[PDB]
């Protein structure tokens, strides 16, 4: 419906339209000059974790162990864009620019107070309508696309297995 | 209907619920070492310039008001003299309402655009009217001779 239609060109035209151009040369430059020589390089696109039940964690370092806080992104008023490492038994297995839709919380918020008139399952379904417009908007924006990736997913569950697993696609 | 309840919401959740607290502590602040509340202009027909200060050359930029949020604070001037002082700023969601019914894929018309305005602050009001932010802030709706100082000063005269 309409909702998730107005979050996610709001998240596009306030947001992704002008962090997406300069994500690629800002990736560059950290893993040409900022990252450690004994590093692999931080990959390319930014990852955004599109949880469907709308559970987005302050916190991304909290919500799975695996999932460590590595640096920030050489600065693009002003946005601050986070790079991960991405842990599997131990040993570093990717590493990557990662975030929330922070739109998702707005669609939680609006299940909980009661004058937004917005149930648990219009939740759901206005979750899933967000991720197919924001494809749809991504799939023909110059210069969008090819710079980020969606991470949907549902839970009942390893995130940071969930993001390997976009990660290992791309490569294959 | 549903566009601006999405934007309204997410004005409140992602911004002002997190601003609103603590702004009346920051103007104390300043005027310690402008008047109260955050003065949120809507323009109905979604025009948001980039720059306050060139819209109208009676509302000058006078200081930044002290996650980062940096709000600014203006001086509204009337036949010169300064008339009052309030902190100031658009609602951006009123821009991406704008950029909305210019995108195609968008399928928004510009009689969208101004229903959706409206409707976008009719329910920022009910959040505000409930919210625990509403004596923290005023919501100036307009319809653009139009001064936009004035408009403002009679908001500030009336509290
Ligand atoms: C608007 C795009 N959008 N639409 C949906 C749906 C979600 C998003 C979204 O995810 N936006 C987003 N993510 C970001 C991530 C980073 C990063 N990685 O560091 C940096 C960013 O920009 C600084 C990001 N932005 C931009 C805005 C962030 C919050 N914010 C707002 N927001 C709104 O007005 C507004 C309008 C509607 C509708 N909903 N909202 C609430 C979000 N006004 C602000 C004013 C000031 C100030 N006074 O200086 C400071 C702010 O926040 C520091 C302000």
């Amino acid at each position: 419906m309409s909702v998730a239609h107005g979050l996610a060109w709001s998240y596009y035209i306030g947001y992704l339209r002008l962090i997406l151009p300069e994500l690629q040369a800002r990736i560059r430059t950290y893993n040409q000059h900022y990252n450690n020589l004994l590093r692999g390089a931080v990959s390319q696109r930014l990852y955004i974790l599109l949880p469907l039940d709308c559970g987005v964690p302050d916190n991304l370092s909290m919500a799975d162990p695996n999932i460590r806080f590595l640096d920030k992104l050489p600065q693009q008023r002003v946005y601050s864009n986070s790079i991960y490492e991405l842990l599997e038994n131990g040993q570093r297995a990717g590493t990557c620019v990662l975030e929330y839709a922070t739109p998702l919380q707005t669609l939680f918020a609006m299940s909980q107070y009661s004058q937004a008139g917005f149930s648990r399952e219009d939740r759901l379904e206005q979750a899933k309508l967000f991720c197919q417009t924001l494809e749809d908007i991504l799939a023909d924006a110059p210069e969008s696309q090819n710079n980020c990736r969606l991470i949907a997913y549902q839970e009942p569950f390893s995130l940071s297995q969930e993001v390997l697993r976009h990660l290992r696609q791309e490569e294959k």
